[PDB]
């Protein structure tokens, strides 16, 4: 296992799991996944457009909402395209994901 290698009990290598769900020309769906690809991180988008199954997925999820984007960082309901925003204004965001 040559390399140079982080050791702390981590067992099973696992990082933080992000999931935001959009309309693919939402321009608020869009302006959250600009601020998800500028930070770098791994995330999974579930774009449901057209799709009326998935969008009542969401909303079970979601508070019941239907609004897009639903944003949830390691299953936690973070919210819309506002709330992350919010939370980097505030200085909160990067903790969550998780740096």
């Amino acid at each position: 296992m040559r390399g140079s290698h982080h050791h702390h009990h981590h067992g099973s290598a696992v990082s933080a799991k992000i999931e935001i769900y959009t309309w693919s020309t939402c321009p608020f769906c869009m302006r959250a996944l600009a601020l998800l690809k500028r930070k770098g991180v791994e995330f999974q988008e579930y774009c449901i457009d057209g799709d009326n199954e998935a969008r009542e997925a969401m909303a079970a999820r979601a508070n019941g909402k239907r609004s897009l984007p639903q944003i949830f960082i390691d299953d936690q309901h973070i919210g819309g395209c506002d709330d992350i925003y919010a939370l980097d204004g505030a200085g909160k965001l990067d903790p969550l994901l998780h740096s």
